[PDB]
RNA sequence: AAAAGCAGCCACCAAUUAAGAAAGCGUUCAAGCUCAACACCAAAAAUCCCAAACAUAUAACUGAACUCCUCACACCCAAUUG
């Protein structure tokens, strides 16, 4: 029926989340990686983005990717990779204010991505909440 | 290389208009099914089980050599004794 990924875009196409996982409901891996890497061409690499692929009872497909998700997006934005081991204890990522402003103001696009919210403090406590779970902290 | 929500540890925020970084079930792994919440909502052993038997007429009856009623009284213990 419906299948969520968060394959990276910039990885091609590996085995076990595109190979088996998939042939056991029968599908056209070769559309699917096709289709995946033109979406990744037509923006930067690099970063991962979700998908909420449609599979028909046809055998045919219809992807809906969209923007960046939050984890990764976080972490570059913060300027450091492998988060923290035990949070929020060992603290990595220092925000300031303006980085939140841009980064919510660019997430802010997919309506797909749950934005029934019209404000963006809404939305923006969403990510806010996420980087505190995570080892990032809000500064100022 | 993997556990994403249950191989193991952390904090467990918070957008849905109004509620689990997940309380169970099932997944190698994700897939699927429920829940927390919201909208009217005790019996068994060998000859054969063993007293008949009734729920609905007024709390009181029956029941000794125990006590009493007429008379006179020494006349219900092993061994032993007087
Ligand atoms: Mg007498």
């Amino acid at each position: 029926g419906v299948i969520r990924a968060i394959v990276r875009a910039g990885l091609a196409m590996p085995g076990p989340p595109l190979g088996p996982v998939l042939g056991q409901r029968g599908v056209s891996i070769n559309q699917f990686c096709k289709e995946f890497n033109e979406r990744t061409k037509d923006i930067k690499e690099g970063i991962p983005l979700p998908t909420k692929i449609l599979v028909k009872p046809d055998r045919t497909f219809e992807i809906k990717i969209g923007q960046p998700t939050v984890s990764y997006f976080l972490k570059a934005a913060a300027g450091i990779e492998k988060g923290a081991r035990q949070t929020g204890k060992e603290v990595a990522g220092l925000v300031t204010l303006k980085h939140v402003y841009e980064i919510a103001r660019i997430k802010a696009q997919d309506e797909a991505f749950a934005l029934q919210d019209v404000p963006l403090s809404s939305v923006v406590r969403s990510i806010i909440g996420s980087a505190r779970s995570l080892g990032i902290r809000v500064v100022k």
